């Protein structure tokens, strides 16, 4: 098995390309904010219960036929609650350092020092509430920035010990979009590929929309052409490896 | 930072490898089996409270002044306890394939078919209960033959990203035993360094690194600052 990351901010052509990966050859994907997005669509299921708000399952959360940049009109004390939940099932996939969870009969609730830090992040963010917002937020506006910037490195390194010994040609991750992902996957051999549309920009100011660091030993595939121009450097630039 | 697996028999000079590097590197050490010794003597300490038994601290399951190999006396019965009592302890560090703790009231619990699997396992040990043989049962008879392969190997990937940005030059792993530890410290971009003794031990596969401890001391040190050099 051959471990690739790849990495392109939106549009650039990356998406693309993984697609073409996954239908074109024998691999099998592992996505960053799998778990982020899982976290949240149990979270709102916890949340939007036995409520009148909308119901949003992992699909929307994948964007299946969802705008998520929807404005979700939460207030920032929904969004708390809501970052609670997500913890809260989190901690039980592998435990966030420093965060404790409490039952009070099928309630669950984090400790006050962990809850106490989600209410001055959330408070702090004077952002419209919408799939993506809370997404951001969640990954890296909480865990990242202030629980452990590894987390979800850590997620994808359980899940390919339980997969490096099957019988695909590749493991991608598709979505790399923190420098200290790429990190962590040149440490443990990755390939790692970009796609780069030549002067493009990501229109989100998050620091997940970045384009991320172009360092030795990476590829780049410049997206500078047509689809089969792309298809053809994809397909050269695999057959090398 | 290298991530370094060392493998080694008995008396092939492996120990005397880790403990050079530790010494002269900017280095931390990780041992596969340091949660196992951690979860029994977590496990322990709960059962021989409310008996007569030996108290057996951290540091006796380390061999720290204690022989592991030393009898306990101990019911297939307790050991069936002992080991659920681990399970707790393991799985609130990252969780064991099909194994759900549940609190009893000052007391938690695996799951029946985890506690179950359990019993049916400890049933068919016909050995004697030592330190040892304890660490056995639960490392591999219970859980990398009954419910993750590869649980060992999790818990140090989950300590290794962990230290990733701490500014050690090396991360050693000195106490693998099994290949399929060995195949995904490979996967995971590890070096593996195999310590021989010219005329059991895990193969050496293209791409490991051979120190044949052949002369004295001073050669093997002398050999492992040229391997390190080249990484
Ligand atoms: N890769 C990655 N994505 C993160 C992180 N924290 C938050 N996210 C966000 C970035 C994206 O907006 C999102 C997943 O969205 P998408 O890939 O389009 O389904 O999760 C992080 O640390 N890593
Ligand atoms: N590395 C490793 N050690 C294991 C595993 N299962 C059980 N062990 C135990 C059995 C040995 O007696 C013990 C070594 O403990 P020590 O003497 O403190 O280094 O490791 C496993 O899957 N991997
Ligand atoms: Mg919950
Ligand atoms: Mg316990």
């Amino acid at each position: 098995m051959k471990l690739i990351f790849l990495s392109g901010v939106k549009r650039s052509g990356k998406d693309t390309t993984a697609d073409f990966i996954m239908s074109n050859y024998s691999a099998v994907k592992y996505q960053l904010a799998g778990p982020i997005k899982d976290a949240l669509a149990y979270a709102w299921g916890v949340f939007a219960a036995n409520t009148d708000y909308p119901c949003l399952t992992r699909k929307e959360f994948e964007g299946i036929d969802y705008d998520r940049e929807t404005n979700l009109n939460l207030t920032k004390l929904e969004v708390i609650t809501i970052m609670e939940q997500a913890f809260c099932y989190l901690n039980g996939k592998s435990p966030i350092k420093g965060v404790f969870v409490f039952d009070d009969e099928g309630k669950e609730s984090v400790n006050f020092v962990a809850f106490n830090k989600i209410t001055d992040v959330i408070n702090n963010i004077e952002d419209q509430w919408s799939v993506r917002r809370l997404m951001q937020a969640l990954g890296t506006d909480l865990i990242v920035n202030n629980f452990d910037r590894m987390y979800w490195v850590k997620l994808f390194a359980l899940d390919y010990l339980d997969k490096f010994n099957s019988g695909y040609d590749y493991y991608i991750v598709p979505d790399t979009r923190q420098d200290h992902e790429m990190d962590a996957a040149r440490a443990m051999g990755a390939t790692v590929i970009h796609v780069v549309r030549p002067g493009q920009k990501s229109n989100d100011t998050h620091i997940t929309e970045a384009g991320l660091p172009i360092r030795d030993g990476d590829l780049v595939i410049t997206n500078d052409g047509s689809l089969e121009e792309l298809f053809s450097k994809i397909k050269n630039t695999l057959k090398v490896l």
